[PDB]
């Protein structure tokens, strides 16, 4: 046997794997245990630390995808089942992995944990586009990714009730992260240097443990890509978390808040996420059913309030967006659009696509945002309507929440990073008036181009290295520097573009789309 | 005797003038009592047609100026005295002029008629710039221009009341309209073929006549120069006419309304004017205590409705404003203002500047402005702040409302055309900061160039003579046109630059901007 694979952590003893990559050989720890089966009475409670176990455990193959949804809008295509599970589902799904160098690291080596996205609905980490394997070797990282609770049985929250105290997966975690600073040095991590990254509502997690103490202890350093926990989609408050988990039951035949739980905790997992979508109030598009729950536990505010109230001297953070972060979500309910033609809608369609996009606002807010992202000269221009939708979606969603995140931080005592990502996979299948999606940073940012098997081309992989050696730098520094990526501040607002071309500092996160949603749309629907 | 300057009207006969000028002489009669003089019980009253008179009344020379405010703001400076009035001020002031071509024309000749502005508070029909020989003697018209009361005297309301009804400055522009049907034929003029042209409040005058019955008999086209009947400035409604008639009368010393008038008419004039601009409700720039009232007589409702359900099929329209319409107002209290400096102020400044512009507004709708005019990449920056500012109060006052009565024309029947001046005077006194402020292409359309005591250039002599032909050939034909001059439409949005660099077409009055105040900005007052 080799010695390299067998691993003691707290619980007992690991057998790993050797992993092959075009740099030289790493070590994986796939499928590690970290909490109890969260089954039978479990569904729905904060996770229990794993009961050490007598034996080896074989952590050589990714464990269960937690249950969730899986994607039906395009069947077989590529560009929707590259998130879907690609394991079994199962609600027995709490296992993380570790990849390291290959011998392990004799000296205490920094560590990247991933929190994959998916709005917090869907995920895993044994996706394809999340592996390890490139980073480690490439830049000489642990890597530590984990899979989390999502749906009903990561948030489903009847808030005040003990049975179903809503965050769970929030909790699941924060769970990994303390298994991370108790086991890490067993696989040549540095405990005391850990980096948070994560995209989508795994951004949205990232930022989440930044404003909860109990997790800000146990890292040090946070990216956050294409997400923000104050985006409109991350969290609900408490009312409304009650109403959609007591939809849910009345919509799967249940009936107290004991006894309604008690019905749930009846029914298979998958009749769960039959019904996931039937609880939103109203048609949209970029908004989740079951989401963290601002209860005055996990948050003891919003993360706006949190946000805007934080002493945040002695943090560095790496935030960013891509190019076109609300096209993809056109194709998924507004009217007109289909990733099979180039989605040229009418003005009543752009009108009616306002609604989907930006849901449960006020006839006068949705006059709002029709004013300002009308181009008044050609106010029925195809094309420009449907870049505007798209910059509507991708405003209200990502860039502007991230935009104020990375503001507030600034001013308050953090280095913050910004960057914008502009190019466009040569292997990309969506169509061309996507442009460069969310989600579609992350395979370069994983190294994934390096992979010889895939058809990506030369200047892809030198770009692929080029994004991980400036997130590696951060890790290793908060600094993502070796021309020079500026530090982004609320005046300055700089921030680089990522793409084949060298560094370009550029200025404004869409400044003034998001005076618009940061600074003034809050105080209309106040009044 | 010379029987070029006699003419005999309905109530009498007159003598007149004959008029040098560069390019041949002209006859004008000056001072031609159109009205009883509005004195003692007849002030506030409508006016009373003048009776016939037996011998020859002298038109020699301009009769006085309507009872005005003076201004103050800059003593000797020419930039202010050249509004100021020039002859003596008196409530004997209904006087109207005719110029005609020498010798009389031979052929009824179409029909110039000029209202000046001055905010309904000042103007009058004998200022220099209003010189009206050179129209006439450059392109063969008929010009009459007339006085009409100003402030308190033409526009005090107290709605309901026979004593002050309200609008009787509006009503003395009709009568002198009524006096041109009936007798500019014995001038020579075409009473079939008469054109209404006005500048700020003239031309929100000449588009109340538009939507006034009984005054729509009276003329067949109009030119509407840097205002229009919808502006923010031009109509106050029946009970803010009242409240400011009655802190009026309280201000000086004034108690039933025929009780109230009465006692008002035992004031001197010079008291009213005295206490004019303390019955504003609030500090402001570009508004003027004593404006037409929306009453259901003179006006059957809002010009902003009527302009809304009207049927303007048959109507030729031409319509602008100057390139910097707001700046002018700023030296009249806009904090950090002053024409003796570049006027660089602070965002501080700006911010309270914004509701001194957009004054009585509730705080969101002040954010709202301050929200569209802020360059958030240059928040601060004391040049873009100084040009914001002025865009806000142009824009609000003068461009938007003129784009909105422009766009509702053409969609309704009417032909529209549309132009922006942008050529700023040689002999311009006011600071380069401002542009090409309100007021300033009066001079060039009456040809005050080619008088050769000025000191213009030759290319703005040439520039005026073009700028002649234009309004001459609207006047005779609809149209300005002999590069060509298109009609503005709702959609294209087409208009004109006028300089000395030949037409250039462009599209969109301050589109974007127009959008916020005539679209948005309503729809967040009402809610
Ligand atoms: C672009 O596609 C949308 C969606 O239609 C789907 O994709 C097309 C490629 C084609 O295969 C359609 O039949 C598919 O349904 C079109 O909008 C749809 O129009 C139909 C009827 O006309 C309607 O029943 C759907 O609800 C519409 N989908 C909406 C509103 O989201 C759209 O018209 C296409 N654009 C074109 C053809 O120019
Ligand atoms: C630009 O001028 C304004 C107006 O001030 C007047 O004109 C100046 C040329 C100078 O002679 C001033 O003293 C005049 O009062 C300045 O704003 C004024 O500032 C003073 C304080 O110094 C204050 O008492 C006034 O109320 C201000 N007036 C207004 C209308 O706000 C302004 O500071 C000058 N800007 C410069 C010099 O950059
Ligand atoms: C089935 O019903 C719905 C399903 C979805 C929506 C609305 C729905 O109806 C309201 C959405 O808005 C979602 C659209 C996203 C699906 C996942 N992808 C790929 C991706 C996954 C993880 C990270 C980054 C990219 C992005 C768009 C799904
Ligand atoms: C004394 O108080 C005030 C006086 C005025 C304002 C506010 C005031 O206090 C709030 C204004 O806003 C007015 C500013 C205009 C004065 C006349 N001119 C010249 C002109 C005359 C006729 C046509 C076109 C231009 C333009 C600016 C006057």
């Amino acid at each position: 046997e080799d010695a390299e694979l067998l691993v003691t952590v707290r619980g007992g003893r690991l057998r790993g794997i050797r992993l092959k990559t075009p740099g030289g050989p790493v070590s994986a720890f796939l499928g590690i245990p970290f909490a109890e089966p969260p089954m039978g009475p479990r569904r729905f409670l904060p996770p229990e630390p794993k009961q050490p176990w007598s034996g080896v455990v074989d952590a050589t193959t990714f464990q269960s995808v937690c249950y969730q949804y899986v994607d039906t809008l395009y069947p077989g295509f590529e560009g929707t089942e590259m998130w879907n599970p690609n394991r079994e589902l199962s609600e027995d799904c709490l296992y993380l992995n570790v990849w390291t160098p290959y011998p392990r690291p004799t000296s205490p080596t920094p560590v990247l944990v991933w929190i994959y996205g998916g709005g917090f609905y869907s995920g895993a980490s044994s996706l394809d586009v999340y592996d390890g394997r490139f980073l480690v070797q490439a830049e000489r990282t642990v890597l530590v990714s984990m899979n989390y609770r999502v749906g009903a049985f990561g948030f489903l929250a009847l808030p005040g009730s003990r049975e179903a105290p809503g965050n769970v997966g929030l909790l699941d975690q924060r769970l990994a992260l303390q298994w991370v600073q108790e086991n890490v040095a067993a696989f040549g991590g540095d405990p005391t240097s850990v980096t948070l990254f994560g995209e989508s509502a795994g951004a949205a997690s990232v930022g989440m443990h930044l404003l909860s103490p109990p997790s800000r202890g146990l890292f040090h350093r946070a990216v956050l890509q294409s997400g923000a926990p104050n985006g409109p989609w991350a969290t609900v408050g408490m009312g409304e978390a009650r109403r959609r988990a007591t939809q849910l039951a009345h919509l799967v035949g249940c009936p107290n808040d004991t006894e309604l739980v008690a019905c749930l905790r009846t029914r298979p997992a998958q009749v769960l996420v039959n019904h996931e979508w039937h609880v939103l109030p109203q048609e949209s598009v970029f908004r989740f059913s079951f989401v963290p729950v601002v209860d005055g536990d996990f948050l003891s505010d919003t993360p706006e309030a949190l946000i805007n109230a934080g002493d945040f001297h002695g943090l560095q953070v790496l935030v960013g967006v891509v190019k076109d972060e609300g096209s993809y979500f056109l194709v998924y309910g507004a009217p007109g659009f289909s990733k099979d033609n180039e989605s040229l809608i009418s003005r009543a369609e752009f009108l009616a696509g306002v609604r989907v996009g930006v849901p449960q606002v006020s006839d006068l807010a949705a006059e709002a945002v029709v004013l300002h992202y009308t181009d008044w000269l050609h106010p029925e221009d195809p094309a420009r309507l449907r870049e505007a939708l798209s910059d509507v979606v991708g405003d209200h969603n990502v860039v502007c929440p991230v935009a104020q995140l990375a503001g507030r931080l600034a001013a308050q005592g953090a280095r913050v990073y910004a960057y914008v990502f502009e190019h466009r996979a040569s292997t990309l299948s969506w169509p061309l008036w996507m442009g460069v999606p969310h989600g579609y940073e992350i395979e370069f940012i994983f190294g994934i181009p390096l992979d010889p098997s895939r058809n990506y081309t030369a200047e892809e992989k030198i770009f692929a290295q080029r994004l991980m050696r400036y997130w590696a730098n951060f890790a290793r520094t908060g600094d993502p520097n070796e021309p020079q990526w500026p530090p982004y501040t609320a005046g300055a607002q700089q921030y680089v573009s990522l793409d084949l071309r060298p560094l370009e500092v550029r200025r404004g996160l869409r400044a003034q789309a998001c005076a618009f949603w940061n600074r003034f749309l809050p105080k209309l629907l106040s009044a």
